[PDB]
């Protein structure tokens, strides 16, 4: 009477119905689920997560030490959906987006809605208010430790202190997440490590994609500064087999490096040989050096085009 596979496919439909699809999914599978996603800025992210980015209408965590590459990636994630013509909020209790930067990654910062909230109840609810509208493609919160309750804020008694920053985090999503959803808004919460930052208590749970960001290298050619290497781990990802992981390069000055990427996953995917310590395509001489190579694709445009177009193909082309 027994047959398991056909005895699994029945739970885990079953499983998927009651608690939404994505609940539980081989880890080997391929979605060809497109959802709606903001690419991340990063290919190999964008990969990554199986979906080619951040999944809309929900709560991403973006957690990590200070200087990782977090909020680039959220910067950038802002950029791409201001060209695709989306309205973009930036909750900002850190008081340290450098909007200059910002418009460098593409960013159209006066469209940008930014707000300052007073304690961690004003912001989040600040935040709904937004979220409810069903204008915004994008909402970023800075530093989900930021949040700081009201009654902390304005210097409260040693005494009744409570977990109370967590609680007000849980309950803020309980009821932003539906909203999220409705509206189609993808809300990226930006935690850094210093509970997950008490409130990532939470958002842990709430979250349907989690990114660990975390700074790798120090971007060198050979010996100067130029910036850092970064790898997301994608520990979370209820939308596409979780666990993934992309590395990238952010620029001192320039965000995630789009040659770099390609150089990389060019590299990984054949297109792009690499006889050690010399690059080359299609017979062609790239230059010695990841940054040799880097600078030929930024500079001869046309190349480093065939090839983003030729990776793009064997990844993801346009679907169903
Ligand atoms: N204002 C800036 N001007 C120029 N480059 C910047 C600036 N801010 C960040 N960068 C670049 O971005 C890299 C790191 O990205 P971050 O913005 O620090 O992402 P991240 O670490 O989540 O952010 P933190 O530290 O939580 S704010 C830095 O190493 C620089 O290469
Ligand atoms: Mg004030």
């Amino acid at each position: 009477a027994p047959d398991r596979e056909k005895a699994l496919e029945l739970a885990m439909a079953q499983i998927d119905k009651n608690f939404g699809k994505g609940s539980v999914m081989r880890l080997g599978e391929e979605v060809r689920q497109p959802i709606s996603v903001i690419p991340t800025g990063s290919i190999s992210l964008d990969v990554a997560l199986g979906i080619g980015g951040l999944p809309r209408g929900r709560v991403i965590e973006i957690y990590g030490p200070e200087s990782s590459g977090k909020t680039t990636v959220a910067l950038h994630a802002v950029a791409n959906a201001q060209a695709a013509g989306g309205i973009a909020a930036f909750i900002d209790a850190e008081h340290a987006l450098d909007p200059e930067y910002a418009k460098k990654l593409g960013v159209d910062t006066d469209s940008l809605l930014v707000s300052q909230p007073d304690t961690g109840e004003q912001a989040l609810e600040i935040a709904d208010m937004l979220v409810r509208s069903g204008a915004l493609d994008i909402i970023v919160i800075d530093s989900v430790a930021a949040l700081v309750p009201r009654a902390e804020i304005e210097g409260e008694m040693g005494d009744s202190h409570v977990g109370l920053q967590a609680r007000l985090m849980s309950q803020a999503l309980r009821k932003m997440t539906g909203a999220l959803n409705n509206s189609g808004t993808t809300a990226i919460f930006i935690n850094n490590l210093r509970e997950t930052t008490t409130g990532g208590k939470a958002l842990k749970f709430y979250a349907s994609v989690r990114l660990d960001v975390r700074r790798i290298e120090t971007l060198k050619d050979g010996t100067d500064a130029v910036g850092n290497r970064t790898r997301v781990k994608v520990v979370k990802n209820k939308v596409s087999p979780p666990f993934k992981q992309a590395e990238f390069d952010i620029l001192y000055g320039q965000g995630i490096s789009r040659e770099g990427s390609l150089i990389d996953m060019g590299v990984e995917h054949g297109f792009i040989r690499k006889s050690g310590s010399w690059f080359t395509y299609e017979g062609e001489q790239l230059g010695q050096g990841k940054e040799n190579a880097r600078k030929f694709l930024l500079e001869n445009t046309d190349v480093a085009n065939e090839i983003e177009k030729k990776i793009k193909e064997k990844l993801g082309i346009g679907a169903v």
